């Protein structure tokens, strides 16, 4: 079966572990050790296709050169994580030695009212990279499937 290796990157505390657990395990984690950096697998039906998703959930503390898709995650109530989005894009290009990496920018925690990063603000950065932008909430599952599935399709075009 078609297997897709996805990599979740972004500053700590933006919800990288919660988005994977919501997608894979279908529930919301209130806490997840920031130093756990593991793979997580689940067979899914994307637009109606049996794909095997191998997701690597990264941490500050498991190969990324082999990842074919990267979700770049910040939180809408964390400017600092939005400002660091550029560092991870440069690390993706470095580790893949190409400026043509299938990639999706994700604004997590959009269930929170104390928002700082604006939508057009994130959309402008997305058009800067030529990549889609999807607002997600690991707590409500909002856009969670759309974030990951868009990446596979971005892989499917590449
Ligand atoms: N309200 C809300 N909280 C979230 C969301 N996603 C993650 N969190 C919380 O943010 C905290 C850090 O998330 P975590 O997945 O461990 O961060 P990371 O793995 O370092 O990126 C956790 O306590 C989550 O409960 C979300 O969509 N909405
Ligand atoms: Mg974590």
């Amino acid at each position: 079966m078609t297997e897709y290796k996805l990599v979740v990157v972004g500053a700590d505390g933006v919800g990288k572990s919660a988005l994977t657990i919501q997608l894979i395990q279908n529930h919301f984690v209130d806490e997840y050790d920031p130093t756990i950096e593991d793979s997580y697998r689940k067979q899914v039906v994307i637009d109606g296709e049996t794909c095997l998703l191998r997701i690597l959930d990264t941490a500050g503390q498991q190969y990324m050169r082999t990842g074919e898709g990267f979700l770049c995650v910040f939180a809408i109530n964390n400017t600092k994580s939005f400002e660091d989005i550029h560092h991870y894009r440069e690390q993706i290009k470095r580790v893949k030695d190409s400026e043509d990496v299938p990639m999706v920018l994700v604004g997590n925690k959009c269930d929170l009212p104390s928002r700082t990063v604006d939508t057009k603000q994130a959309q402008d950065l997305a058009r800067s990279y030529g990549i889609p932008f999807i607002e997600t909430s690991a707590k409500t599952r909002q856009g969670v499937d759309d974030a990951f599935y868009t990446l596979v399709r971005e892989i499917r075009k590449h």
